[PDB]
């Protein structure tokens, strides 16, 4: 019965992959979102303007007729990246931002950044030109417990970085901790964050109690409930430097359900409705549009979308699976009911 | 190459399952261990003398010709269990011990315990007759974080229970925390513990960094490294009320590598050599025999085995999998080169 009309949203953190997987997954995004930040962790990674131009075209090829969707491309920072390559792509309208993957922190990150010190000239160029830095904020030393890697990053990397480059705009991507929530809340107008649906909806118990659930396995790892609760409070408060970033991160079923399952939730089909449920549960639907459709554009200095969509509070069962050319893709909340759906 | 000779060990915590699976797994235990505590969590559970007698015979049927193996049976404690049935089984030599799994208010009285207070009659009977209680010490309330469940059990159940029944003998099964190591270390002659090879060798980072590894998923869940180190220090100290219990807990590959992986490591094939590796790394091989072959017998009031086995420090590859009638079993350390093996 209940209908909620919002300005058309965007997705400020998305993985579209490539090849047949890209063809399968892009329509789940392009039918809803006006724009998406397209992450660059392909294999090999997108580290040049030419690679980004071609990838953008493969993405557009896969967008159904009638969807008005614009992919916003990013550069994968490496230790050896030429600042001129990065700036040229920014100047040509190819790169909207650049993504910092700590080496070996996450999916397709073996070529990532080994220290902020190795890439200072690149960061200094971004600061000069007003290019936002997107950060997967985790440390990677083998002896640091996985649940501590986000908090430890704040103290040891994020804060020194921001103190050195005071004009640099930073998005703390997919935050998962009270530590990061407080850090962002207490930050200045050059610091923002994205939050996924899964880090709002669940905590680590959901992944580990009654069985191990690899379709909830993603990075940064789901945390303790008190962290979940801090994230829900942050979005529900109306704080305007948090915004929608799904981190939809698809892997074939048997890559997820294996002896060493890949990290990432394929949440593009269900993310928007899932966010709506959270904001409703937090008695905060008045702030839902801004999170989805206003806060991101403002941080990035881009116009808000000029079209509108509707969500309805009518229960839909999520498909158990989505067909691929080989194997299947298991969506986030597969087989479950979602309370809101796109009209 | 170095030889390590010990009195024949026993396994004080084992899952043998039933039917075809039992036939496959028993030989991995019976070729090495003189005795094992056989856990009662079949479907339906072993809660009667008659069921235990028949299960013992099915186990004996599956022992290869020539192996000198004796299964020591257990009763699954439930709300509906008659204390006269338990006592009769104990008196007749059928039940060596009784096993208490976590309470759950919604469990069927035929299948479990709703609260420990509700089964005081049976626990008092065990105290009276000198029957040891084996405890899976976790509180499984939905609002308790999974990594907190063992520590919560110590405070909420274990200490009050032992204060209430001061003569009751208790094995704190498969301890996984510094909390439990300290508790057991500081206990009296009526409190002991078993420790699995996975909780000595690994911590939660091994299950979750670089991928999710369901073959390391087991209950109680792997904890942070500080806990692992406390366990290693405890066995290494020579403390004589900790002893070998593998918690070998086999599940078919398709039930481990699924959207909801079953808890349990099939470690019977590789456990003994893994414990040798840990004791060696801790420079504590002088305490290895007692852990495997003396401490358990002393606690249970049973004779030490009078035959010997030898481990050799020569590298060997662990099988990638072990065939079942249907599907396959993936052993603990599958495909790895291990340092110690049985001669
Ligand atoms: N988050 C994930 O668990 N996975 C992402 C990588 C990332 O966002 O770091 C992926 O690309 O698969
Ligand atoms: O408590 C338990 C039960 C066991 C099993 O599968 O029987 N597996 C575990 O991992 N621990
Ligand atoms: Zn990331
Ligand atoms: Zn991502
Ligand atoms: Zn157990
Ligand atoms: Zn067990």
């Amino acid at each position: 019965s209940q209908v909620l009309k919002i300005r058309r949203p965007d997705d400020w953190h998305l993985h579209l992959r490539d090849g047949d997987m890209l063809k399968t997954v892009v329509p789940y995004t392009s039918e809803i979102y006006g724009r998406a930040i397209v992450m660059p962790n392909l294999a090999p990674p997108v580290t040049t303007v030419e690679a980004a131009v071609a990838y953008r075209q493969r993405i557009l090829d896969a967008v159904p007729a009638g969807h008005d969707f614009t992919p916003l491309m990013t550069c994968y920072l490496t230790d050896s990246l030429d600042p001129n390559e990065l700036e040229r792509g920014f100047n040509e309208g190819v790169f909207t931002a650049a993504k910092l993957y700590p080496a070996n922190a996450t999916v397709n990150s073996s070529h990532g950044v080994t220290s902020v010190d190795a890439i200072m000239p690149v960061l200094e160029r971004m600061e000069k030109i007003g290019m936002p830095l997107l950060v997967h904020g985790e440390v990677t030393h083998a002896d640091i417990d996985i649940f501590d890697r986000e908090a430890r990053f704040i103290e040891s990397v994020m804060e020194p970085l921001r103190q050195r480059l005071t004009a640099l705009k930073v998005v703390f991507e997919h935050i998962t901790t009270k530590d990061a929530a407080d850090y962002v809340r207490d930050g200045n107008e050059r610091l923002a964050a994205t939050i996924t649906p899964q880090h709002l909806m669940f905590n680590r118990n959901h992944m580990l109690v009654g069985g191990v659930r690899p379709h909830l396995y993603c990075l940064p790892i789901l945390k303790r409930n008190i962290h979940q609760q801090a994230l829900r409070e942050l979005v529900a408060s109306g704080f305007n430097r948090v915004f929608l970033g799904t981190d939809s991160a698809p892997h074939a079923r048997h890559r997820k359900e294996s002896s060493c399952g890949c990290a990432g939730c394929f949440n593009a089909p269900t993310a928007l409705g899932s966010y709506a449920t959270v904001f409703e549960e937090m008695n905060a639907l008045q702030h839902f549009e801004a999170f989805c459709s206003v806060n991101g554009p403002q941080f990035y200095g881009l116009p808000v979308n000029d079209t509108f969509i509707e969500l309805v509070r009518e229960e839909q069962q999520v498909a158990e699976s989505i067909a691929l050319t080989d194997d299947t893709l298991v969506p986030f909340l597969a087989g479950e009911t979602v309370r809101w759906s796109v009209k």
